[PDB]
This record gives C-alpha cells, sequence and structure tokens, in this order.
C-alpha cells in the first residue's frame, strides 16, 4: 500500500463544476481566506496563496468575512459542516496554531454535521471541490505531517560567465633592518578576524512556514595566476540565511640580507558575489512520502582568499 | 626558547617614572587615545579601554587631538620617533584596518629615525613607558598574532536552584469514532517547526574585536517526576549568539474500542531560559602562547520539550 505527501477530504453535494486552487507545484500555502454564506449554504470562497495567486468559486457578496494567517501561524484543527440535505458546503470553521478562530455558517438551516478534518502538518496548499451558484463541495489541501524541509539540487547557472572581483586589503605591515654583516633570520606573523557570509533568496514565506536548510555547496573564489574564478566548494547543509567567523592566520621566516632593509606587507583578498541560483525544494513526510517545488533566487555572499604576503628588499 | 601572547617596543629616553596601562587581565582593549604635543616632545597621553577604565600620562593640553577606533577596526601598522636629541618620545603615527590616520609630533624639532613597530594582531591593550613632565619613552602593547578565541569551561552556578518554566502548546487536534462493532486502529501523526536560541552575554567589546567561539553543551530541560529540571545538553562549538531550526514530529496508533470516541490532542513544551554563567576567554596566539580572561555574564535561551499527545475516551 501507498503513502501521499498530501491530504484532502471534501464534504458537501455531487453538483456543481470541479475546482482547484493548489499551490502544490511552488509550494505556496494558503496565506487568505473569504466565505460568503447564503440561507442552507456557503455561497463562495475567495482565496490567496502567498505566491499572489488569488481565485473565487461560487459567488461571493456583501456578507464575506475574512481571515489572514499571520506568518508562522498554521492550522491546528478544522470542521467542515454539510448543509443538512447533504447537497451543499454547510459551515467553516478552523482554529490556528495562534489560538485564533474562524467560522463561517450557513444563517437559516442550523449546523448539522460536523466533520472534523485530519490537518495533517496544518500546512495547508489551498482548497479543491465544486462550485456553480454556490459551493456545493470542499475540502482543504494539507501537507501531511512534515519531517524535513531541504533545498538542494543547488545551481549557479549564470557562475562560469562572470567573473570574481576580488579586492585586496592590507593586513599588516612590518620592517626589518639589518646592520650587521650577518644574515639575519626573522620571524613574521600576522592574523586577520573574518567573516563569510552565505544568504539564499526565498519568497512565498517558505522561510516562515517550513524550517528550512540548504544541501549545497558555497560559490568561493579560486586562485589562478591568470586572474581568479568562481568554483562551488565542498557540499554541506546551512541554514538559509549563514555567516561564518574565523580568523585568518600567515607566519614565514624572513631572511634579511647583510646591510639591507626587507619591508612586509600582508594582505588578503575579498570578494562580494552576487548571482542568481536554481534550485529544488523536497518537503519529506513522516509517511515517508515527498513533495519536490522548483525554486530560483539570488545569492549574495561574502568570501575571502587565503592570506598572503610581499617581501620587498631595499 | 620563550614565546609570550603580547609584544610591546618603547621608544624614547631613559629619564622619568615607569607607568603601565594595561587591558591584559580582563582582554579589554584600546577604544581611544588622545595626545598632547609640545615644541620638543610629546608631552601626555591619555588612554580609555573598552572596559571603561581611562588614564592619564604626562600633562595634557589645549593642543590635544584624538582617536577612536570603531567596533572591529584594528591597527595596521605603527611608527614611533624619538625627538631628535633622543631624550623624549618624539611622534606617534598609526594606520588601521580600515585605513583612518592618525599621526601626532613635535610641533618644532624635524622628525628623524622612524621606528616601525611590530603590532602583531594588531589588538592593542593599552601602553607602557616612562614619564614625568612629558613623555619620556612610550610604547603600546599588543596581542600577538591570533590564532583562536574561545569561551569554555561554561558554568550556571545557579541551574540547580531554579526550576525551569515549561509553557504547553497545542500542536494539532484529531477525533476518531469508532462506530462498528469491532476495535479500529488509526495512525495519529502531527509535526511542527520549532526555532531554539542560544545567547551568552559579552563586554568590552570582545564579540567585535575577536572571532569568538563557546565550547559549551547548551542548557536544556529535563523530565523529572517533580516535574522538569535544568541539564546542560552534550557539548559542542557555537557562535556567541545563535539560533537553530528544525521540525519537531510524532507518530502512534490509536485505539478506539467499538462504539468510542478517542480525542487526540498533541501537544509541545516552551522554556525560556535566564540563568547567570561564568566561564574563561582563552585567546592562544600563531605563536603558541595564549592569554586568558575569567568571564561572568547571562545567557539567555529558548528550548523545547518532545512532542507529546494526550488520548482521551469518549
Amino acid at each position: 500500500h501507498m503513502v501521499y505527501p498530501t491530504t484532502l477530504h471534501i464534504i458537501g453535494g455531487q453538483g456543481g463544476n470541479a475546482f482547484s486552487f493548489n499551490g502544490q507545484e511552488n509550494a505556496a500555502t494558503l496565506q487568505k481566506l473569504s466565505v460568503s454564506v447564503g440561507g442552507w449554504q456557503v455561497r463562495g470562497v475567495q482565496v490567496w496563496l502567498t505566491d499572489g495567486r488569488r481565485e473565487t468559486f461560487g459567488a461571493m457578496d456583501s456578507s464575506a468575512k475574512e481571515f489572514e494567517f499571520e506568518s508562522g501561524e498554521f492550522i491546528k484543527s478544522l470542521s467542515l459542516w454539510g448543509n443538512g440535505a447533504g447537497t451543499r458546503l454547510g459551515a467553516i470553521k478552523f482554529i490556528t496554531s495562534r489560538s485564533r478562530e474562524f467560522f463561517a455558517k450557513m444563517t437559516d438551516w442550523g449546523l448539522k454535521t460536523e466533520y472534523k478534518i485530519d490537518v495533517g502538518s496544518g500546512i495547508c496548499l489551498g482548497v479543491q471541490g465544486r462550485g456553480g451558484s454556490d459551493i456545493d463541495s470542499m475540502g482543504f489541501i494539507f501537507i501531511n505531517a512534515i519531517k524535513s524541509s531541504v533545498i538542494q539540487d543547488m545551481k549557479y547557472p549564470t557562475m562560469h560567465q562572470i567573473l570574481p572581483n576580488v579586492q585586496m586589503e592590507e593586513i599588516k605591515e612590518m620592517e626589518y633592518k639589518n646592520d650587521t654583516s650577518i644574515v639575519q633570520s626573522y620571524t613574521f606573523e600576522s592574523s586577520k578576524k573574518i567573516i563569510k557570509k552565505s544568504s539564499w533568496s526565498t519568497t512565498n514565506k517558505i522561510e516562515s512556514t517550513f524550517s528550512l536548510s540548504v544541501k549545497a555547496g558555497i560559490p568561493e573564489v579560486m586562485e589562478v595566476e591568470t586572474g581568479f574564478s568562481f568554483t562551488v566548494g565542498s557540499e554541506s547543509t546551512h541554514a538559509v540565511e549563514e555567516s561564518e567567523e574565523k580568523t585568518e592566520t600567515l607566519t614565514f621566516p624572513v631572511t634579511v640580507p647583510t646591510h639591507k632593509t626587507v619591508t612586509v606587507v600582508a594582505n588578503i583578498g575579498r570578494a562580494d558575489i552576487d548571482l542568481p541560483y536554481t534550485a529544488l525544494l523536497r518537503i519529506t513526510c513522516v509517511n515517508g512520502a515527498s513533495l519536490d517545488a522548483p525554486l530560483s533566487g539570488i545569492y549574495k555572499g561574502l568570501t575571502y582568499t587565503k592570506m598572503t604576503a610581499v617581501a620587498t628588499e631595499s
């Protein structure tokens, strides 16, 4: 027997035309809902997803009430009601993870049959059902309970067509003066705090709805003596926005000839990276099923080269 | 042979009384300097450290010029000059990591031999020299080039005396109704995004001056059957301020007797942690020497228990 990444339980009658308003392809989720009610039915629904899509089913009128989800707010419980003849959706009730409540119901016919819905993870991808003058039937599309949410298959498609802009900064300067007839030897040492940074842009509130990690390598700069080029480092796990603090070091012996001066300057290169990326968001459920949604965005990073030094004789 | 965590090169004459103004013991560093110059000498210096200490040597007058370091700004190069008779300090010049320059010199006699100083890491702990009416001699105390800066031996000395305040939040509710004549069995699943947080307070700008890591475990909550108690998790490496995103899950079978209802509510506990800490900052230099500074502060955290559930029969 087979398992599924979504769960959908439709309540109501058999009439109307099919509709499906589903953010599954890009993992856009339910942001806002507005419901019109009549005497013996839900007349209409208007729905907004987090990618800006918006649509209306059935008929909407001045009786409409709405509910807008806050970022990070999901559904804890949901009930749908038939209208009692069993021919229309009768009412919608849910309670969120922040204990806010929404309830829209037919006015005249007293609320008859309550169906308590399995909301899965509580993360709603939209609605599906049948409508015509009214909402004949409807259910909420939920992602099943989630085990992980990981952005992967990372690509930087314009990377090898673009040159890094490596800016050199001085870190330390020291001078050694040998006024003797014996060649001298000194130890040069230098250090610098650097902060590497990585940022992959996200949209449609996926960063607040899901707990995102990125399984990818980071764009790095690579020293050729033709100049510099981009490559992608070792692959690992990252937060969507991450910084890594480090102390870079450099030490070496300095040989100072008789009756001469040696001046040593230590440098490092710094590169700001701005690159488009494509990737895949994979949401894996507790039941083992999964859902993939293509992503596109921009990567902003800050990286550094190794410390180097120039020794000049005078 | 023997190595040291600090480096100090004094320039000037032989007269005056010894002084030392050094932030070594608590790793307080140079924040601000002000210098008075006369005709044939540096007359005086006033120095401020990042822990608010402040002191003056020699004499200060209306000729005083000052320089204040920005957070994260260190010294890239320093030169000192004698006054030309070789009896006093004659001039100070430095250039910072952000290319800002400070230059204070004797107004009348002219500058001869420049002594380019080894600034080590460029992180200055204060000054040392000899002064009377004027600055007879002075040098800047620098930490040698740094390999690492690590907060360790982490202790929460009041931890055993305060009880965690664990607040329960509902995550999901589902109902299973068995209207048949044989026991039914179902599977409950639930998930919730959580964000754990860790923060160890710092002072004296050590977080901006050094690249700090904390080698410690994270304070967590633990199930006793008196209630809850604090413990410290497994040790690892952390930034001073850190957050971890996670998805908590729960799944189990639900058994429903004939003609009965079972209502399942999934919950999770949340605890804010606010606790004093003591620790040791160890700065290890590239040359192998090191510097210890005792630390005292407060830990602020956010943690969560495992998801649990209550199943109620009706």
